């Protein structure tokens, strides 16, 4: 399974993708280094989550991504169209 | 915002989409009639609730039961805007 954030930017740049991860990491009080298996695919950012001191799960962080979508958008200029978990 | 489940079905039948919701409702302990704004579009089921995060998390928790009971594969579960 992987977490994902779909944007309105196709192709999404890898640098922009990891800016989203930085903002998300700040919000959930995790190091952004705990986002692993990262790739951008089309308009989407995909990732997994490493064992972390917060015991944050993939489900936790993607839910939070949806919750703080406005902040992600405000700081990057992207629109966040979908957040979720895939296989 | 809306919830969605992307399946491997091309396209997903309305009957199968609602069967997913029926099973999901039982797991979250609400009436399936509380799922509203329902549509199937391509391989995806979309819906709202009369939280979305709660139900999509639940859909991950019981993904194997959803797949086994409906005969399809769940490729993505999430919330859209
Ligand atoms: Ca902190």
């Amino acid at each position: 399974e992987y977490g994902y954030i779909v944007t309105d930017q196709k192709p999404l740049s890898l640098a922009a993708g990891v800016k989203l991860l930085e903002i998300l990491a700040e919000h959930v009080h995790m190091s952004s280094g705990s986002f692993i298996n990262i790739a951008v695919v089309g308009p989407a950012l995909t990732f997994r989550i490493r064992h972390n001191e917060q015991n944050l799960s993939l489900a936790d962080v993607t839910q939070q991504a949806g919750l703080v979508k406005s902040e992600l958008e405000a700081q990057t200029g992207l629109q966040i169209l979908q957040t979720g978990v895939g296989q």
